[PDB]
């Protein structure tokens, strides 16, 4: 655990490494989500993990990147579930610094 | 689902037409300024079943 003064967003990059069909997931402090397409819009990311956690406002998650290269800022921990994604085994989600 | 996210779901509530034994973790309110009449808008506790 990285401890910190302020609690603070912690930025993320999901990479779907040229998946080419089915569906990957996303989890936020062990709470899922539904079912999301190998090429989701960047709004459509946003829009559903809003739906996921207790309390977590659309005001602090927020999402930019394009179909396949996802950037993430969220104030838990995120996470992800590949399976049934194809062509996808090669897919990645990790958190990343300033830049 | 009245959080923005996901909320409790072993939430259950029991009575009828209104009057609702409602069961919830925490502490909860209502607004009943969007029904017009009948008049019976109220919140209260009860503990014997």
């Amino acid at each position: 655990v990285k401890l910190t003064f302020d609690p603070v967003l912690t930025t993320y990059a999901l990479d779907l490494d040229g998946a080419s069909a089915g569906n990957f997931t996303l989890s936020l402090d062990g709470k899922t989500s539904a079912n999301i397409a190998y090429n989701a819009s960047t709004a459509t990311v946003k829009s559903a993990i809003v739906a996921i956690d207790d309390g977590v406002s659309a005001d602090d998650v927020t999402v930019t990147g394009s179909a396949g290269d996802y950037t993430i800022t969220v104030p838990g921990t995120l996470t992800a579930d590949f399976s049934g994604l194809t062509d996808g085994e090669g897919a990645s989600i990790s958190v990343v610094s300033v830049g």
